[PDB]
């Protein structure tokens, strides 16, 4: 009866290359909006709806690293930004944090899909240590004004990047790695709502664990073989990009898809590996999925929040 509109929202140029990468790697029943002050990088975004804010301010450039032209630019556009959205049940507002565009305007892009009732869920970076101190500070402002604006706040700090990184991998091999969080998260809840569950879960359970939250991990893991249902949640809650880790979460949805081998055995050793790492007393929304396309393969979709 309900189908959720999903819609995914980059803001500035880190969030329009987070779109344009995500839209490269396909992704069906999302809408994209690309949001940027900077009309060369706009005229390049493969997103259907692209709103240039701030033209009178910016004159067609970028922000010049400024949060405050950023900020008036989204204020000015804001009927543009509401049109946009329009319509959507969900809204993902990515971001790269530090610069102007995006640390402004994020913020108010998040504060509007929010005040249309629309579920919104952020998922920022923070800049690089050899950015500065700086860009640091004015990133830790759009952070926290992100925070004051959203449902669920996800945030990566690209130092997190150097960890997974040797010294030969190319920048956009690393960039398409964090551009995961968000893509995996979103495919994950469209999976969500659009299959019925043996054990179903829809779109209510993800406004009830995500609605007025705060910080959020979203995680997805698949494994095959002996001991797939342990090691399957281990990787949905074991980002080494996270700020946000498991580690206190109170509240979770966690979801098993897998064929019609699933068994209730490993979806209690699966959830105890969730419970165990939280460290904490888990409000669990659990859910299965039994997709008999496939055989030795279990996934675990893990979204959690009440930190
Ligand atoms: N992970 C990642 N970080 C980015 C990317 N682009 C920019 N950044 C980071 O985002 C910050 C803001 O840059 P940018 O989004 O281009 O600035 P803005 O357009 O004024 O908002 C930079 O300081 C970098 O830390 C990207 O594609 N991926
Ligand atoms: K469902």
């Amino acid at each position: 009866s309900h189908m959720a509109t999903l819609k995914v929202i980059g803001v500035g140029g880190g969030g329009n290359n987070a779109v344009n990468r995500m839209i490269d790697h396909g992704m069906n029943n999302v809408e994209f909006i690309a949001i940027n002050t900077d009309g060369q990088a706009l005229n390049l975004s493969k997103a259907e709806s692209k709103i240039q804010i701030g033209e009178k301010l910016t004159r067609g450039l970028g922000a010049g690293a400024n949060p405050e032209i950023g900020k008036k630019a989204a204020e000015e556009s804001r009927e543009q930004i509401e049109d946009a959205i329009q319509g959507a049940d969900m809204v993902f507002v990515t971001s790269g944090m530090g610069g102007g565009t995006g640390t402004g305007a994020a913020p108010v892009v998040a504060k509007i899909a929010k005040e249309m009732g629309a579920l919104t869920v952020g998922v920022v970076t923070r800049p690089f240590s050899f950015e500065g101190r700086k860009r640091q500070t004015q990133a830790a402002a759009g952070v926290e004004a992100m925070k004051a604006a959203v449902d669920t706040l996800i945030v990566i700090p690209n130092d997190r990047l150097l960890d997974i990184v040797d010294k030969s991998t190319p920048m956009m091999e690393a960039f398409k790695e964090a551009d995961n969080v968000l893509r995996q998260g979103v495919q994950g809840i469209s999976d969500l709502i659009a299959v019925s569950g043996e054990v179903n879960l829809d779109f209510a359970d993800v406004k009830t664990i995500m609605s007025n939250q705060g910080s959020a991990l979203m995680g997805i893991g698949v494994s095959s073989g002996e001991n797939r249902a342990v090691e399957a949640a281990k990787k949905a809650i074991s980002s080494p990009l996270l700020e946000t880790s498991i580690v206190g979460a109170q509240g979770v949805l966690m979801n098993i898809t897998g064929g019609e081998s699933l068994s209730l055995f490993e979806a209690q050793e699966a959830a105890d590996i969730v419970q165990d790492a939280a460290d904490e007393d888990v409000n669990m929304i659990f859910g299965t999925v039994i997709n008999p396309e496939l055989q030795d393969e279990i996934v675990v979709t893990v979204i959690a929040t009440g930190f």
